[PDB]
C-alpha cells in the first residue's frame, strides 16, 4: 500500500536528484566563470541556485510528505 | 511486508541523498563565499556546516544500521 508512496517519494528523491545534478552543473559553471575569472556566469548558477534551492526545498517537503504518505500506513 | 523493507531502506537513502545534499549546500555556501571577499567565513563553516555534517556523517552511519538489520531478519 504504501509501496506508491514508494515510487513517489523515490520520484521526489529523483527531483532532488536533479537539484543535486543542476547544483553539480553550477559548480561546473563555476569552474567556467572562476577559470575565465568573470562573474556573470556565477551569477546566473546563484540565481538558477537560489531559484532551484527554493523548488528543492519544496519538493523535498513534498518527498518527507510522501514520506509520511508511505509511512503512516504501519505494520 | 516487503513495503517494510522498501520504506525503510528508502527512507534510509532519501537521508542519506538529504546529508549529501548538506555537505552539498554547505560547500555552496561556501562557494558563495569562497568569492575571496571575505575570510571570517572560516567560522561559518567551520561550525555551522561542520554540525550538519557530523550530523549527515552519523545520519549516514545509522542509516546503514538499519540496512544489514533489514536484510538479516530472514535468518
Amino acid at each position: 500500500t504504501a509501496i506508491e508512496a514508494n515510487s513517489r517519494m523515490l520520484k521526489a528523491l529523483i527531483e532532488i536528484a536533479k537539484a543535486i545534478w543542476k547544483a553539480l552543473w553550477a559548480n561546473s559553471l563555476l569552474l567556467e566563470a572562476t577559470s575565465r575569472g568573470d562573474t556573470e556566469r556565477m551569477r546566473q548558477w546563484a540565481e538558477e541556485a537560489r531559484k532551484i534551492y527554493k523548488e528543492a526545498e519544496k519538493i523535498i517537503d513534498r518527498a518527507d510528505e510522501i514520506v509520511e504518505e508511505a509511512k503512516k500506513r504501519h505494520d
